[PDB]
């Protein structure tokens, strides 16, 4: 599924991401835009052989099991393919654990490089939330 901007914002808000660990909703929408272009089926391979999955590009090195990242961890206790679903519940619940791990949203390289320090509230402008 490719989400619309306000559709994703509303779904992220319903799942409790708005101001989760102090990150306003526009941060999460900005992160999803530049990580996946709002596409739940997005995948990208990393240099170490791990793969990033889903709308927030969650990495198989630490967070999910894709059966092809030997020696890795599965801290969200899910198969990576669950992160590709049109239902974003698993992505959001895993994202909550990542953002809680000490580094905040700096865990997402696209957020640090393209969202941090900008007017992230602009990403939810016009939405009925
Ligand atoms: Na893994």
């Amino acid at each position: 599924k490719v989400f619309g901007r306000c559709e994703l914002a509303a779904a992220m808000k319903r799942h409790g991401l708005d101001n989760y660990r102090g990150y306003s909703l526009g941060n999460w929408v900005c992160a999803a835009k530049f990580e996946s272009n709002f596409n739940t089926q997005a995948t990208n391979r990393n240099t170490d052989g791990s793969t990033d999955y889903g709308i927030l590009q969650i990495n198989s090195r630490w967070w999910c099991n894709d059966g092809r990242t030997p020696g890795s961890r599965n801290l969200c206790n899910i198969p990576c393919s669950a992160l590709l679903s049109s239902d974003i519940t698993a992505s959001v619940n895993c994202a909550k654990k990542i953002v809680s791990d000490g580094n905040g949203m700096n865990a997402w390289v696209a957020w640090r490089n393209r969202c941090k320090g900008t007017d992230v509230q602009a990403w939810i402008r016009g939405c009925r939330l």
